[PDB]
C-alpha cells in the first residue's frame, strides 16, 4: 500500500557530501519489475529494498540502479545497512544479496548508527592491456603504477597519477572514455596511509562518482602488491573532492595478493532525507 | 532547518507514469548554491523550490536540474502548481519566475488538485538548416513536415513521422545527436485531435524525455501552421510509451501565426511520495 525510505549520504558524515542511496523498507509486496520502476522513478544511482531473509541473514537487500538490478555494490549497501540500524539494536547485520550474505559491523552512538564496516567479495584481477587508448581518454602520457583491471562484481580499473594536484587536473575525453565497456575506471594518488581518487564511468551511467564503495577493496590490494602499503594496512580513500562531493572511504586487505583473506570497507553515513511513497 | 517535498508525477494521474519532478516547500532560508547542491542530491530532471513572491504573484519558483538553474521549464512548473494546490483553496495560482508570471487554472476534486492549466511564453521559430545530418541522426531519410526549431526558454525541433509505428520504430543515434547543442529532437506522428511524441535530448542531459510539457505548446503551434489543425484547436499529445512513461499534454495555441495571442498546456499530476530533508 505504502513504503517508506530513507535517503542516506554514504561515505559522508554531513548531509550534500558522499553518494546518496534510496532504501525502501518493507518491501517484500513488490515484484521485481515495480522495485525496478520505482528505483527508476528516483533517479538516483541505486535505490534498495530490504526483504525478509531468505538462508538466515538478518535481511536480503536488492539494489537498483535507475535501468538494472545489481548483485553487488558499495557505497549501496554501506547505506542500506546505516539505515537499518535505525530498525535494529543488533550490533553486526548480515545482509543476504545475490552473491551472498555480507556481514556489517555497525558502529552507533546514542542508538543512531554514524558509520558501518563491510566485509567485500574478494576480487580477481590482470592487466588492462589497453594503455596506450585509455591514457590518450585520461589525456595523459602514463600511469604510474601499472593498469590492471579488478573484478568483485563491477570491474574497476586503476591508473596511478604522481600526486594529488596531477589527479586534480585531470579533464578526460568522455566520449573515449565511452568505448571502455562494463567497468569503471579509478584514478588515484596518495602516500603512505592516505589517497585520493576520482572515478569515471560511461558504462555505469555516472560522469564522475562521488564514492565508488566496491573500488576501495581493489586499491587498497593494488596498493599493498605494488609496494605503497602493506597487506592489512588501513588506507583512507577520499573521492569526490573536484566534484563538491568529498566522500571517505576506508579500507583493508588481509592476506598476500596469493591468498586474500579478508576485504573490509568502511565509512561514515548520514540521512539527508526520509519520506513515503504511495505505492 | 528542514524542509518538506513531495515528487509529482506530472502529465499523469497514476504514479510512475508521466515526469516526476522534487518540490520543495517554504525555500526562503535556503541560498541559491544551497538549491542547487539539493537538486543535485535528488537527482531528478528538475527540483523546485517555493519562494515568497516578488512582484504580486502568489509565489516564486525557481527551477534546478542537477548541474544548472532554468529560467522555464513545463512539466516542473505543472508539477509544481499542483503540488501548491495542497496548499491553498485558490482557484488560479500566478507563479513567478524568471521568465516572468504564468497563470495556471488549478482542478480539484473533494480539495485535491489532479490537473493544472498553465500559460505559456509564446514561442519563435526559423528552420533548423541541419535536416540532412539530424534525419541521419535519427536514422530515418526524410521529414514529414519541415524541420523547424522553436524557442520559448528551451529549444524545439519537430521532426514528423508519417505513423505511429515508424515513431515507435526510431532507434536514433544518440552520439549522433549530441551535436545538436542547446536543444531537444521531438519527434511526432498522429492526426486529427491526437499525435503521438519522442523527446531526444543529449543537450539537455537526458536520453529520452517522457514528458517534454515546454514543447507541447510548440507542437500545436507547428501543427497548426502546417495545416494540421486549427488555431484554438486543442490537441492530445502522448509521450514517453516507448520507455513505459506514458504521459499525456494537452495544448492549444490560440490567434494565428503571425498574432499568437496565447499558448496553453494543461495536464494531470500525482503525488509519487511525500518527504522531509534535514536541512
Ligand atoms: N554504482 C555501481 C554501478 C554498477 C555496479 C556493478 C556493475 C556491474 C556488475 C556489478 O555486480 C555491479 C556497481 C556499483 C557500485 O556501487 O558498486
Ligand atoms: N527539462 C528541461 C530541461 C531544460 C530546459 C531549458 C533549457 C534551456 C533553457 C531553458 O529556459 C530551459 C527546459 C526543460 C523543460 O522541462 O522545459
Amino acid at each position: 500500500h505504502m513504503h517508506n525510505y530513507v535517503i542516506i549520504d554514504a561515505f559522508a558524515s554531513v548531509p550534500l557530501e558522499g553518494n546518496p542511496v534510496a532504501v525502501f523498507f518493507d518491501a517484500d509486496d513488490l515484484p521485481p519489475a515495480q522495485m525496478q520502476r520505482i528505483a527508476r522513478e528516483m533517479n538516483l544511482s541505486e535505490s534498495t529494498f530490504v526483504l525478509k531473509p531468505r538462508n538466515g541473514g538478518d535481511a536480503l537487500i536488492r539494489i537498483f540502479t535507475p535501468v538494472n538490478e545489481l548483485p553487488f555494490a558499495g557505497h549501496p549497501l554501506l547505506g542500506t545497512a546505516i539505515a537499518l540500524g535505525a530498525h535494529t539494536d543488533n550490533h553486526r547485520l548480515y545482509l543476504e544479496t545475490q552473491m551472498g550474505t555480507i556481514a556489517f559491523e555497525l558502529e552507533r552512538q546514542n542508538g543512531s548508527v554514524i558509520a558501518a564496516s563491510m566485509d567485500q567479495p574478494i576480487p580477481t584481477w590482470t592487466a588492462l592491456g589497453r594503455d596506450a587508448e585509455l591514457l590518450k581518454a585520461l589525456g595523459i602520457s602514463d600511469s604510474t603504477f601499472p593498469i590492471e583491471i579488478y573484478h568483485n562484481g563491477p570491474r574497476h580499473v586503476f591508473v596511478g597519477l604522481p600526486s594529488i594536484d596531477a589527479l586534480s587536473a585531470l579533464h578526460p575525453d568522455h566520449r573515449a572514455l565511452s568505448n571502455f565497456h562494463d567497468m569503471a575506471i579509478n584514478c588515484f594518488a596518495g602516500a603512505g596511509r592516505r589517497w585520493r581518487s576520482r572515478m569515471f564511468s560511461p558504462a555505469y551511467g555516472v560522469v564522475e562518482d562521488a564514492a565508488t564503495g566496491s573500488a576501495a577493496g581493489p586499491l587498497a590490494i593494488h596498493l599493498a602488491r605494488h609496494g605503497q602499503i602493506e597487506f592489512g594496512q588501513p588506507v583512507e580513500i577520499l573521492q569526490g573532492v573536484e566534484i563538491g562531493r568529498p566522500s571517505l572511504m576506508f579500507a583493508k586487505a588481509e592476506g598476500r595478493a596469493e591468498q586474500l583473506t579478508r576485504v573490509e570497507v568502511s565509512g561514515n553515513g548520514v540521512t539527508f532525507g526520509r519520506g513515503t511513497i504511495v505505492l
